[PDB]
DNA sequence: GGTTTTTGTCTGGCTTCACACTTGATTTGCATCACTGTGCGCCGCAGGCCAGATCCAGG
């Protein structure tokens, strides 16, 4: 990690600086879109749908009322 | 009408994914069976062993 900060600690300039001026500075969503993109170019399409299902909570992860809803509807104790 | 956005196009050509069928060969899903519990209370019990108070009939 800190060595990919020493070796895309220039492009990660070039990214911040064109965040603020496209579409305002959103630093996260605009690298997840060009990864979805990238996937596009290297033509892989089920990929981006488990990609974009994550970052919907869908493809895992479980949102906390479903396990809420299993938790309690199981008979299931915290301690279990 | 401008201004930027939002979608459309191209054809040649690249990979990427679905399917044509079939016969087992699994794996996965769902009914089916005869039942459960929550429908009310209360306190010392049970089982057994033994020293000691009753007792009751024969000498």
């Amino acid at each position: 990690r800190r060595a990919q900060k020493h070796r895309l600690r220039e492009l990660k300039i070039q990214v911040k600086e064109f965040a603020d001026k496209e579409e305002g500075g959103d630093v996260k969503a605009v690298c997840l879109t060009l990864f979805l993109l990238a996937l596009r170019a290297r033509n892989e399409h089920r990929q981006a749908d488990e990609l974009e299902a994550i970052m919907q909570g869908r493809g895992s992860g479980l949102q906390p009322a479903v396990c809420l809803a299993i938790r309690v509807n199981t008979f299931l104790s915290c301690s279990q």
